[PDB]
């Protein structure tokens, strides 16, 4: 059924599946070693595959992730692509290993413990991957603590292109329903007017901000999502974790503006976080 | 957000929550305590709820599965509606308590010991309760053994609500795309034709039966849900179990027609499954 | 395909199609003749049907349609379901004829001419037929002038069920996304929050009398779709046509509140009704 | 709401809206004159706009194919954007006038009259704006005779790509239900196999090619929509049309080919039919 990319391709008996990483959305992803880099030695790397409930929707999210991690390219703060086994087979979506886990887990672990200085550090890279990630035209609509992993060193990498788009030529006004993401961390007009846009994604990095400098706490603390529909309308925001600087609520605040256009952009959250990681 | 009704409610006070039985599709389910059934005591229940991270699609999932409970009714072989906290905060759905857990697990457990005696009873009551939803005019769209939950005393019953459909006044021709259902399970109108029937659950009926005479064994073994596709317009379908009469396979290569009409109704499933109990 | 229903089928041969009364939506309608009635004589009918570029969409709604109109049943203010062709052949809807033509454009007409009485009545009726289809739990979705149709006498009748629901067990709470609902007539909650109730309905009925007293006006007069999104969000309403009484006015002012619960119900909307024409 | 292209705006004042050119699906077309072009003349336009019952889907269809004509580009078989007014107002989507109409009235006029040479030649030029759309990595989803128009000298152009999509980086794969294109018109794995790529639309052309040879024909003559899904599945195709060549007609059988990759290209299309004029 799925069409073939040679320059992707990785063959089966080189793969050597492993541990499963953990269960979850539409699929599960296991520790696997491969056999091809350019040494030609092997390299730890996670597999993503389909579990036997599969659904339509879950291998079309699948086959989706594969395809925006394409087009989206390389960089160093975003999980990348190493190869793919689509060919006479079960569906494998070969990427990069993250030994750490994701960023939610592995913050609420070290509350040896963390600093200030680490969390600065932390969100300045995120802002950099989504910076590179908007240059590419491509709207995330999941940014969260739990979708960003974190490997060894300590880098950090946004994950999850399941529910990605590209927008370099369509945009979808008055198309994307949004019904698939997550309430918490979605913007006013994607979850009431039927859009989405880069400062949609700029709304989800200031939730982002604020789950990293609560230590992987949870939005909208007391709050279930069921009212969070009527308190969104009436201005209510949430507020300044006893951990975080003036300067960086601050930012939080600006990414929750109402307008969009009023919002930040990631070249300038970029620029503002450079400033605040060298006065640390 | 959500309106009222008076005779489901039941006052958040009288419930304390507990052990968490499983994570899963559109939330998690936690063991439960209540005090009120008419004894007036406290009884172990299991209360359905959402994640911190619940989508818009997760919210109506369980609300939609909690108004399919109301309608479908009271049932010996079909996890019952106890209650539900809808007003002034976070929604949970009070269904019964299942102490073994899912089918699935719990057939590949026990492989003391378990009689084929009690795989015909087991196949016998799903069928039954099969009837039953059948009759409330209620397609369930997800019959499999992980969402078939075992009671002390083993009483088999169905669970998982949040696809299912009314189908008394419309039935949804050529609307229902069932992007969302498990393909393993799927019956070929289902995934081609945009139409789901009654007929289309006894198809995934003979696919829950062979998951029971495999003792939780996974539908297409070695076939991965990527080429299910081809092959099912092939008219490919699964071998006899080794531990399946050939009367009983042939009730499941009956599920399996192409032409729904030539399947077997929940009814006929019923008496025939009765006399087979008899001469066991 | 399409199943079988024995009490409204009716044989081909006993209907002639003629002059078309005009294209639309999902397909087109034609003045036919039946003969079969009970004194068995050719009576002048109605008959919705495919075009040639049909999509299953068009098919979906069609079915949806007729099997809407079979759950309303029968009342003197909605266009009633006199028979369907279904088998071994092309979809024809058998419903009665509507000599007048549609509310909209027969108001727009007459600008002999028309009195107030007229008005007063003319909305009784609808709102008699609204009342109607609450009470069998049905939301119409898409209430307006160009829906409503007038036979011989001026009977005022709702048409067009293609988008209508049944809510008898199921309300579809947030998963309603209503993108094929014409903007000028939709509720808030309709257009925002992913819902729809009886109440979304009264709004609608609102703009419909407001196209009555302006005798077939276009609402929201100089203002685009396209910025009535957040007009709406602004608070702004329609104002008094200059041809309606100030207890008119109020209530379609009362109709278009932004909560749903502070709008009269269709009940209220008739007994109110009931006496303003009286004492006209 | 709808963002600013700077490049593509054009000032209200310099359109002067005219006769209507006909309405449709989501909306209205009407010819009107423009001032600016680099003569800076007046010249005839057709503007495409909604209508006063426009739906959300209406909305972003319009703006969709907008977006679409963009990325799309410049040729002569496709009708090209010429300018847009999105800013302060009722969106307008400015593109070329086609004097003649659309090709399956132009067709079914002439039955002066008409003469094969141009049957070939019409195919042709419209196998050249296929070919360059796929070039452009976009898939049209709904071409016909209905869609395409013919200008003053008889210009073939592709038009409506309300439906159309970007295939660059995503493929949307399982994902594209395809239940709002007109069925007599779709391939097999777009009806039933949740796929479309650029083979479904030589399909596609395939029918188209039977409409010109028919002289604006209906597909599948006799044959309800509703019966077609059985009969595409028993290999049921349609029969040589006698006004037809014998190598025409392996064309259109070679573009129905149940397996797409075993169906031409649109380059081939383009090469095979450069030779059949030639040869006439």
């Amino acid at each position: 059924e799925l069409p073939e990319d040679p320059k992707w391709e990785f063959p089966r008996d080189k793969l050597t599946l492993g541990k499963p990483l953990g269960e979850g959305c539409f699929g599960q992803v296991v520790m696997a070693e491969a056999v091809g880099i350019k040494p030609k030695e092997a390299v730890t790397v996670a597999v993503k595959m389909l579990k036997d409930d599969a659904t339509e929707k879950d291998l079309s999210d699948l086959v989706s992730e594969m395809e925006m991690m394409k087009m989206i390219g390389k960089h160093k703060n975003i999980i990348n692509l190493l190869g793919a086994c689509t060919q006479d087979g079960p569906l494998y979506v070969i990427v990069e290993y993250a030994s750490k886990g994701n960023l939610r887990e592995y913050l609420r672990a070290r509350r040896e413990q963390m600093t200030f200085k680490d969390l600065v550090s932390c969100t300045y890279q995120l802002a950099r991957g989504m910076e590179y990630l908007a240059s590419q035209k491509c709207i995330h609509r999941d940014l969260a603590a739990r979708n960003v992993l974190v490997t060894e060193n300590n880098v950090m990498k946004i994950a999850d292109f399941g529910l990605a788009r590209d927008i370099n030529n369509i945009d979808y006004y008055k198309k994307t329903t949004n019904g698939r993401l997550p309430v918490k961390w979605m913007a006013p007009e994607a979850l009431f007017d039927r859009v989405y846009t880069h400062q949609s994604d700029v709304w989800s990095f200031g939730v982002l901000m604020w789950e990293i400098f609560t230590l992987g706490g949870s939005p909208y603390p007391g709050i279930p999502v069921e009212e969070l529909f009527k308190l969104l309308k009436e201005g209510h925001r949430m507020d300044k974790p006893a951990n975080c600087t003036n300067e960086l609520y601050m930012m939080m605040r600006d990414c929750w503006h109402a307008v969009p256009s009023q919002r930040p952009t990631f070249k300038q959250l970029v620029e503002d976080l450079d400033r605040i990681l060298t006065l640390t």
